[PDB]
């Protein structure tokens, strides 16, 4: 049974305690037993004002908040608040609905076996598997010839138009902080928008997140960080949970209205040698309120391989990453986090 979770929205529904399954070891917890979870970020907050990437100053600021954080906000991102409402709200639509009528598009292919696509969770591989308090509904949207429209929800009828059209507004948001991230790193403005190829990849994740009456017992997504090559993440109504490591400290995400987020993956990592890296990340939840948010994940295309770009290396620069397809990383992440394994 424990192979086959119920959604913890429906397990959340009015309870005081959160169940076994979800309670972390103390040492585990947000604030290692205490109720004090993460640190402020200090300033300077790291914000790129997208329409000004050509500027020197702009340009500066995107390289600081890579080297310092491996990720950053973005204003004037060219996404109306009008459409990220929409899109958030056509999920909050989606996840009030009936159980019943979310588990037509259910990850747990006959109820049992679980894939990536679909409405449920992540899979659970052990019976002391500590699980995340969250529900997630993920979808393949790029290639476009790879999606599976019966796991796309029918009601709202809007969300796929909604979710169509938001993607393509952060995909010319990818290739602007890639273009970016070329230059920075000396190896032309082109050089990550070849890498990601004509088949370059893009998966929505809508997160879910009920109220915990616990927030320090469970993490509402589990430290990790992203396999792609970017990330660009909306958080509805901008409520708190995200939080970044560095050096070994957690400090809080700061919410900005109407702006996106964007990390590093660890794609992104192991082609560029390790110079910028793949920030690890994780939500605590509140007791107080769901919270939603809405990740598009970018990445190379499934046959690349995966290696440091050769303008990085050299005789005083050696490779810090072994080579490896994208497809076979992405699997490997699935079943110590996996980049470690890719290090030389
Ligand atoms: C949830 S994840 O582990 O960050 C994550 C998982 C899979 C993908 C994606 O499907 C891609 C392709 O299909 C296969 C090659 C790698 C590439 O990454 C992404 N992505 O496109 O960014 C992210
Ligand atoms: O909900 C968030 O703010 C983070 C989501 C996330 O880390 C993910 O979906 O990979
Ligand atoms: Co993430």
């Amino acid at each position: 049974s424990w192979r086959v979770p119920t959604p913890v929205q429906e397990l959340a529904a009015g309870v005081v305690e959160p169940p076994t399954q979800f309670v972390l070891q103390e040492q585990d917890r947000p604030g290692s037993g205490t109720l004090l979870f993460a640190t402020d970020m200090p300033e300077p907050i790291p914000v790129v004002d997208l329409s000004r990437l050509a500027a020197a100053d702009e340009a500066s600021k995107l390289r600081s908040a890579l080297e310092t954080w491996g990720l950053f906000l973005v204003t004037k991102h060219g996404i109306e608040a009008s459409l990220m409402d929409d899109v958030m709200a056509a999920s909050r639509d989606f996840f009030y609905q009936p159980l019943e009528a979310k588990q037509e598009y259910s990850n747990l292919i006959g109820g049992k076996r679980f894939q990536m696509e679909g409405y449920g969770n992540d899979m659970v591989k052990s019976k002391d598997q500590i699980l995340d308090w969250q529900d997630r509904l993920q979808l393949r949207v790029e290639p476009q010839d790879e999606r599976n429209l019966a796991y796309w929800p029918k009601h709202p009828d809007s969300f796929r138009d909604l979710l169509e059209k938001y993607a393509s507004k952060t995909k010319i948001v990818r290739n602007k902080v890639l273009r970016a991230m070329g230059k920075t790193l000396e190896l032309g403005e082109d050089y990550f928008i070849s890498q990601i190829g004509d088949r370059a990849s893009a998966i929505a994740r809508f997160n879910y997140y009920p109220p915990c009456p616990r927030p320090d017992l469970v993490f509402g997504i589990k430290p990790h960080s992203d396999g792609g090559a970017v990330t660009i993440l909306l958080v509805d109504k901008d409520v708190g949970g995200l939080q970044v490591q560095k050096d070994g400290v957690w400090y809080t995400v700061p919410s900005m209205p109407h702006t996106l987020l964007v990390n590093l993956g660890d794609s992104m990592e192991i082609m560029n040698n390790g110079i910028f890296k793949s920030p690890v990340h994780r939500v605590v939840t509140n007791a107080e309120k769901e919270r939603l948010s809405l990740a598009m994940f970018y990445g190379v295309e499934g046959q690349r391989v995966l290696e440091p770009a050769l303008g990085l290396l050299g005789e005083e620069r050696p490779a810090r990453y072994r080579k490896i397809m994208a497809s076979d990383y992405i699997i490997g992440l699935r079943q110590q986090r996996f980049i470690e394994t890719l290090k030389i």
